[PDB]
This record gives structure tokens, sequence and C-alpha cells, in this order.
């Protein structure tokens, strides 16, 4: 994946976004062997559900006197081992706005690799 | 792929937005009789710029007095096939923010699809 358009640095460090992702996606799917169409649906709500708490909080300003400064889109893609390439372009503000993705790699048994996708929007 | 989070009515009409995505994705893949890893690059920039295009030129308020309302983010994807589930959720608007997803499914002997996503935010 790869961005076409400028952006904004990210409210939340990416290395704790890294960390969030890495480990609602372990949580979700790192006691699986295997893809499962079956359990695909409950997989991904719980990795969205994981990220989306953890960033909503984190992007919290200290102070009460200061609202959310942020909109967030996260998306989770459960893909089944097979050649997939994504991009993105946006008409936003380029000074504050952006996005993050991660790729959370299955090993040869898993058969099944996790892309995820956050989307940060100011005010 | 399913949305896990409420939303707000798209600021264009999803039947147009349908039709810009198939005429998006015809004009750079219609011709194309198999997948090619090769040509995914310029295949998305193409798709991704002529919708991004579409939607904020038929996003603008008639009067000039009226600046854009709505920042689009825009995600294409585009997939060899074979197993593939999404979902997404978000911290935003639930009155006026929303997403639209399109799949532009390829025939037998075509080898890939094509995903599109579209994110709106107001203001």
């Amino acid at each position: 994946h790869h961005s076409m358009a400028a952006q904004g640095p990210s409210p939340i460090p990416t290395n704790r976004l890294k960390q969030i992702a890495a480990d609602a996606c372990n949580d979700a799917i790192g006691s699986a062997e295997f893809y499962d169409h079956a359990k695909t649906e409950q997989w991904n709500h719980q990795i969205i559900n994981t990220i989306l708490k953890a960033v909503i909080a984190e992007s919290q300003p200290s102070d009460s006197t200061t609202p959310p400064q942020f909109k967030f889109a996260v998306n989770s893609t459960i893909v089944q081992h097979l050649g997939m390439h994504s991009a993105t372009g946006a008409f936003w503000n380029d000074k504050t706005d952006g996005m993050w993705t991660y790729k959370h790699e299955g090993d040869e048994s898993k058969g099944m690799d996790v892309v995820v996708m956050l989307i940060w929007i100011a005010v």
C-alpha cells in the first residue's frame, strides 16, 4: 500500500499505533492455526473494536476543557493466502489529516494475512 | 465488507457513486485480460484519481459563497483471484459522515477483483 496524498502527523505516535494493531491482531487471530471463513467476521470485529477503543482513548486531550479533536476510521481486512495492491488518495487537510497502515504477516501454516488501516481527520 | 458504525447520508447519490466507480474501474482495467502485478500501481492510481476528481467536483456547493463541506478519502484495492473479508469501524459524526464500498467483479479469465471504498467526513 501507498498513499497518493500529502498528510499531517499522527495524533498518536506511530510506534504506539504499531503496538496497538499488533496486539489487536495477536489477540484476535494469534491462536488460529488456519484461515476460517466462518470466523473472519468475529476476528475483524474484535480487531477493529480493540484498535478503535485504544486510539480513541489515547487521542484524548489531557484536559476536560478540550473535546476530542480527531475523527477516526479503522478498516481491517483478512486475506487468505493465494497478489494484492492497494492505494489511497484524499481530499482533506494536508497539514492535519492522514493515514497509517499495518500488515500482520501470517506464517506459512497460517494461510492468511491481516491488513489494518487507520485514517485520522482533524476537527 | 460491512460497516460496524452508524452513519450519515452521502453528499453524492449512491447510484452516481456506483457509476463513477464502475466507469473508473472500466477505464483502468476494462481492456486487461489478466492480472499483472507490474501494472497494478498504474491501475490503482488511475482509478483513485478518476473517482476523486469526480467526487470532489460533484460534492461542491452550487454557490461560491459556500466552501467544500466534506473531506474525502478513497481507497482502491486490486486483488488477484485465489477469500477476503473486510470490516470498518469509526469514531466520527454519525449524522453526517459515512462510507460506501464497491466491488468490480472480474470474470473467470480476468483473474482479479477491484474493491473501492470511499469515506466522507463533514467539515
